Order: C-alpha cells, then sequence, then structure tokens
C-alpha cells in the first residue's frame, strides 16, 4: 500500500549519489521538488524489497522520517519518488564541517534521531539501515529527517552487508534491535565528525572485527549510551524510551 | 579602510567566472572564500576597486555579502563565497519551473539591502541578477530563497563608455554620458528575475543598446507599476527604496 505514480507526473534532474542498487536523483513532481530513488534493473525479490520499503514508509508518519509520494514503474526501472530535503546527508556535510561542529548541535540530532526510532520501535517497525549518509538536514539549532531504508536489508548479497559495517547490527552478518545497533554506530560517526571507524578497514578486516567480537571506540555525555547500544547481545540493547528518557 | 590580507593568506583555487576587469576564483583564507582578481591595471581602476573594498567593509547587512579585505601588480579582493552562486545563471538552469512567490522573496530581500543603502546615502551602482547570489535555493516545502547581494565591483565612474554601454538595461541612462541609479537597477533586475534570468536587450547590439536609451525607449512591462516606476528616465520620479519594500 503505496501510491502508483505516473511517469508523466515526474521530470528526472541531476544525480545526487548512490544507495544500493539505485541512483539517487534531483527531480520535479506534478510541483513538488523530489528525489528519485532509480532502483537498477532487477529481479522480483530485490523489486518486492524496495515495495515493501516505499510501503511501510507509507504507512508511517513523523517529523523526522522522510515522505514517500509513491512509485514509478518505467521500463526495467522502479523509481522510489521521495521528498526532497534541503541541505541533504548528514555524514557530507559532517566532513565539510570538521572540527567546528558543536557537542550541543549533536546533542539535538541524537534526540531527533531517537525520537523517530522510538516511534518505529512503539509501532513495532524495522528501519534496518541508520546511517549519518540516511539522515537528512531539513535546517542546518538542525532539524533531521531520517530517509528510507532503500532495498530491504533481507534481500541483500553477504558482500553488501560487510559494507553496511559498522552500522549493520552483528546478528545481521549471518527484530527493531538491530536499529539499537545502527543508532550507536551512528552516534559515533556523529561524534567523529562523519569519519564511521572500520571505513579505513577491509571487507576482511571488517568482517574479523564482528567474527572476533571486538567492540567499537568510545566516543564524553554519549559514551554509556554508545556502549550499551553497541552490544553484540541484541536482548542487552536499550529500547528507544530508555535511549530517548535519558536524552532528556 | 578595508583589511589588508598577505598572499600567505590566501590559496587560489577554481576558476568561478569573470566580471568586470577581473577572473573570479574560488579560494581559502587562513575558510572557504573568493578570490576577485583584478586585471593588470591603471592606478584609476585599482583605487575604484579599493573604494569598493572600502563601501563593502564598512556595511553589515544580512543581504549584503562580506568582504575580508583586499590583498595587494596584482589587486586580490577577498570575499563571502556563497554555497549556489549566481541568481541569473540559477533562473536559467531553472526556467519555466520558478513561482512567483519565490521571485517575491527575492525582491524584498533585494530592496531590504538596498534600503540600508539607501538609508546611509551609499551607491551600490552594479543591481544585476549575476551579483544576486543564492545563499539558499528555497526549494523544498515550507523553505524561501536567501540572497545576498554581491559588492559592486570596480566603481562605474572607473568604466570605459563602451563598458557601460554592455551593462545596459541595467545602468541608470544618466550614467551613459547618486542613489537614484540604484532603483533603475533594482527595476531591471525584477525585469530579468520575471523573464526566468533572460534580461531585455541581451540579444541587441551595442549601437542598439546606445540607440535604445539615446531615444528614450522604455523597457517591457514584466510587479508591473513598481518596474515601470523604477524604470524612468528621470532620477527624481524613482520610488525610494522605503517605498519600494513598504509597496
Ligand atoms: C528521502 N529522500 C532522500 O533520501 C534525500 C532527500 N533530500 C536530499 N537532498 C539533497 C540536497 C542537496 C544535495 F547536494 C544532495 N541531496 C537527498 C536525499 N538522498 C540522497 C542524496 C544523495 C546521496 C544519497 C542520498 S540517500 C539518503 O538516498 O542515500
Ligand atoms: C562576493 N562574492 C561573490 O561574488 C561570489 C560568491 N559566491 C559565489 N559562489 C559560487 C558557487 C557556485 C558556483 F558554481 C559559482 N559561484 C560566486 C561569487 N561570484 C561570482 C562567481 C562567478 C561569476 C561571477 C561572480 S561575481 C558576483 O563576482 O560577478
Amino acid at each position: 500500500s503505496f501510491h502508483r505514480v505516473d511517469q508523466k507526473e515526474i521530470t528526472q534532474l541531476s544525480h545526487l549519489g548512490q544507495g544500493t542498487r539505485t541512483n539517487v536523483y534531483e527531480g520535479r513532481l506534478r510541483e513538488l521538488r523530489v528525489v528519485l530513488k532509480v532502483l537498477d534493473p532487477s529481479h522480483h525479490d530485490i523489486a518486492l524489497a524496495f515495495y515493501e520499503t516505499a510501503s511501510l514508509m507509507s504507512q508511517v508518519s513523523h517529523t523526522h522520517l522522510a515522505f514517500v509520494h509513491g512509485v514509478c514503474v518505467r521500463g526495467p526501472e522502479n523509481i522510489m519518488v521521495t521528498e526532497y530535503v534541503e541541505h541533504g546527508p548528514l555524514d557530507v556535510w559532517l566532513r565539510r564541517e570538521r572540527g567546528h561542529v558543536p557537542m550541543a548541535w549533536k546533542m539535538v540530532v541524537a534526540q531527533q534521531l531517537a525520537s523517530a526510532l522510538s516511534y518505529l520501535e512503539n509501532k513495532n517497525l524495522v528501519h534496518g539501515n541508520v546511517c549519518g549518509r540516511n539522515i537528512l538536514l531539513a535546517r542546518l539549532s538542525p532539524f533531521i529527517k531520517l530517509s528510507d531504508p532503500g532495498v530491504g536489508l533481507g534481500a541483500l548479497s553477504r558482500e553488501e552487508r560487510v559494507e553496511r559495517i559498522p552500522w549493520l547490527a552483528p546478528e545481521c552478518l549471518p527484530s527493531t534491535a538491530m536499529d539499537k545497533w545502527g543508532f550507536g554506530a551512528t552516534l559515533l560517526e556523529i561524534c567523529f565528525d562523519g569519519e564511521a571507524p572500520l571505513q579505513s578497514r577491509s571487507p576482511s578486516e571488517k568482517e574479523h572485527f564482528y567474527q572476533r567480537q571486538h567492540r567499537l571506540p568510545e566516543p564524553p555525555q554519549l559514551a554509556t549510551l554508545t556502549s550499551q547500544c553497541l552490544t553484540y547481545e541484541p536482548t542487552q540493547r536499550p529500547s528507544f524510551r530508555t535511549i530517548l528518557r535519558d536524552l532528556t
């Protein structure tokens, strides 16, 4: 249950970047500025995991969640028509403004992210792709929108799950609990100005880090919170009601 | 008058474009900045470039771009880098898809900056879409654009007749052979904005542009009352920016 968009209602503009099995563009929707996520020519299992994301995002409403307008089918291409956010991905912005991002600013983003994830938790819904790249800035206090997760995690290959380390929950390498790990790793990425740990490490090194059960570094007002979220035991991770209450 | 910047504090990068007697580059200041590199010039030209740095260093307004100072045979104005660049370039890229409400925001922000200059009895002398820079695009829902009026570059008084003729239709007709000239500049800029970065007479030759002003021909209608009032050949008949801003 998502809206079907005819290709006559959309205009594809400049390439913005790439997602997992997708090419992201700016566009218009008849007029609104939108973001088009063009899925690669794919088999039905991949397309279905992309429809599941459109469905999930069409059934939710939260101020810190980006809007999904619907889905367009253009030949072998599936297009998710989504909300355009002014300043784009958070990680890109953090690397541009490195050393000049206040801790109070980072705490606002963390609270807004926990708020969106608490809402998904209450509805027993899984995002499965929480990372700085999927955090979009509507305003630079800041105002964030968590993007759709793209092709659902369950449809991806081991190689793609290994690429998602350290954001990927370790139990997903071979539940709502995976988003606490995602949130925790995202907090480290925010503290480190868009420089996530293990980003210079090879796939074998990333996989060995998880296989040996090595823990990620400490970020100071967030060290306890991240350490609790970044536990290999999913049941031991705190709830977002706890995380959100503790951020206040 | 303005801050002096040593060549050791600035790094020159990508070539953005050209200005009147300048080459505009992206740069770094030990901050991302814009470097306005003056061509090898006579002292009258350099002095008119210093007058601009001096004028822009003595002003502070949210819709006016910042001047960091000057680096001194090379005269380099070190200025504020504005994210999306020139308005006219953007308008031509987005032709047919720019809402009227968006254009009205830009017009208000421009009149606001020019009202501030008017109150201080300061003359810009180069109001055009090219000198309007977009800090924000106002593309997302419930977001409006945010403009910064650039410095005027080499002051009008130092330029040749050929360069003043090239500035038509933005150039006030009394300048071809006062704060009043910025009302004409503003009016012509409003036409350019309404026409999606396509100013009138832009395809016309220098002889044609000069004949248009010499015969006292009036520019087309786009805001129609406001532009018609601003684009009058009698400088005293042009409305004040307090009137323009209030309207
Ligand atoms: C749900 N909508 C989005 O995901 C989305 C919304 N607004 C954007 N604004 C923007 C503004 C300026 C700019 F320079 C770049 N982007 C970017 C977006 N995605 C994006 C864009 C590029 C690369 C990766 C992604 S992603 C999250 O899809 O991986
Ligand atoms: C006072 N500061 C400026 O003038 C200035 C500030 N930011 C710019 N950002 C920008 C961003 C993206 C892009 F692709 C191009 N430019 C361009 C600028 N000038 C400029 C640049 C090229 C041509 C003409 C001028 S001009 C006004 O000097 O005539």
